[PDB]
């Protein structure tokens, strides 16, 4: 296992940068060898739905993608992040299929949350239904029809294929422990806990980050993986107080507020909300602009005023390249109708200068930047794919051939983003432990990264879309180059 280090991490599917895991390694070695220090390969196990996030098993790689050897090959000199779906498993898994066949005689009788057992009286009251945290209108269950002719309802947060696990069941905790151990054996440096805040259900509760049980589950998983030298990263999209409460207890977090705060700053020339955010962020975080999902809007609540949130959303739809509100609707198959479906480059109207500025801000921000592969290649909204699949998120999930990755290398914006990633990976001022001084004034955002006598200053003109990078220790301007 290559240890998680202080270098830019790529987010990619196994089949989105070239055709499969072998072509992914070719792409990274050929064009991104110094730019990409870590790789989050999105779920690469056989899956029944939601492009990997409904795993049928963890015991084999989806053979469309390759083998565990092909994953380990990428992990030779790049640290790896894998997903563990702590919240759910495929309805097409051995576990759920056996439960439908055998019911109370199934080894997996306790793996799923059955309404008849979970709810006092055998069903929720409307009050209890209304209390559950939702990101789409569909009820959070599906019908289970058993081979014996009987039926129940099972908890279903996401797509109809994603059946929620009962983390209160000892057999499920054994499955979690075994699966994380297997991931550690396959060279995982970090395990991402997908949908972490959904994992604990309580009758009458929101069933979102239910304390103290959610903390006890996190500590169980983090403690086990710490003993293997593996880090954990919970995926939580909500009010900033939740991730900052994790950071206060020594857990890695995602920054999901940066994307929309940065868009608002670049569209308005106002850095005040972005500066306030940057100052409250911890050092042990992963920053995002793009991920494989849409842009988070609830994630900026109380960081961007509602008027300014409404304003930047209007600007994305009006001034962005090929956004459409319909793409976040139920018609386009969304699991979260409150996210904005777009590539980050197209959110900025395919503006090279402001897209590079967004990445510069991200790279000077605390913690470790994640770059999604579509953003790596300054990719535009893919209406062709979106309209073929009728899956809104596919606007930002173009599959690149090796030929198309190569064709993109001539673009200055692709060259410049690679240069920024190489700088982020080489310059000592980006020390994970180093300090950030942020100032917002006269339409500028100034970010000074210090580490001992190292002092590297980003100065963003949010109005003009031009930035400078100055090495104050060595007395030399690094950008423009």
């Amino acid at each position: 296992t290559k240890q998680r280090d202080n270098r830019v991490m790529l987010i990619t599917y196994a089949d989105s940068l070239g055709a499969d895991l072998k072509e992914l390694k070719t792409a990274l070695d050929t064009w991104y060898d110094k730019a990409v220090g870590g790789v989050h390969i999105l779920p690469f196990f056989p899956s029944g739905a939601d492009r990997g996030f409904s795993p049928k098993t963890y015991e084999m790689v989806d053979p469309a993608f390759g083998s565990f050897a092909d994953v380990e090959a990428i992990g030779k000199d790049r640290w790896l992040m894998f997903d563990f779906m702590v919240n759910h498993i495929s309805a097409q898994s051995e576990y759920y299929r056996d439960f439908l066949e055998k019911k109370e005689e199934s080894d997996w009788k306790d793996f799923f949350i059955r309404y008849s057992k979970f709810w006092p009286g055998g069903a929720p009251t409307q009050e209890q239904v209304d209390a559950i945290y939702k990101r789409k209108p569909r009820a959070p269950y599906i019908e289970a029809h058993f081979a014996d002719g009987t039926e129940d309802k099972v908890w279903c947060t996401f797509s109809e294929d994603q059946i929620d696990l009962d983390v209160s069941s000892p057999k499920v905790l054994e499955f979690i422990d075994r699966t994380l151990d297997d991931m550690a054996d396959h060279s995982a440096s970090v395990i991402r806990l997908d949908a972490f805040a959904y994992a604990v259900k309580k009758p009458g509760g929101s069933c979102f980050f239910e304390a103290p049980e959610i903390w006890q589950l996190l500590d169980r998983i983090e403690s086990r993986m710490q003993a293997r030298g593996v880090e954990i990263l919970p995926e939580i999209h909500e009010h900033y107080t939740i991730p900052l409460s994790l950071a206060d207890r020594g857990y890695w977090i995602y920054d999901f507020a940066l994307p929309v705060l940065t868009l608002h700053a670049l569209y308005t020339g106002n850095g005040e909300y972005l500066a306030r955010w940057l100052k409250m962020c911890p050092k042990h975080q992963y920053t995002t602009l793009d991920t494989h999902d849409g842009l988070g809007v609830v994630d900026v609540r109380d960081l961007l005023p509602q008027e300014e949130t409404d304003r930047v959303l209007d600007l994305l739809y009006e001034k962005g390249a090929n956004l459409n509100r319909k793409y976040s609707s139920e018609a386009y198959g969304n699991l979260d109708i409150y996210q904005v479906n777009t590539t980050y480059y197209s959110a900025l109207g395919n503006d090279d200068a402001r897209y590079l500025m967004a990445r510069a801000i991200q790279f000077f921000a605390p913690g470790i930047p994640q770059v999604y592969y579509v953003g790596l290649l300054a990719g535009e909204n893919d209406l062709e794919l979106l309209e073929r699949t009728r899956n809104g998120r596919d606007i930002n999930r173009h599959g690149y051939s090796l030929e198309e990755i190569e064709e993109n290398q001539k673009r200055p914006v692709v060259q410049d983003l690679k240069w920024l990633m190489e700088l982020r990976n080489s310059h000592p001022a980006f020390d994970l432990e180093g300090d950030l001084d942020v100032a917002s004034e006269d339409g500028h955002l100034r970010m000074l990264r210090r580490s001992g006598d190292e002092a590297l200053e980003l100065d963003c003109d949010l109005v003009s879309g031009r930035f400078t990078i100055e090495d104050k220790k060595r007395g030399n301007r690094l950008w423009p180059y």
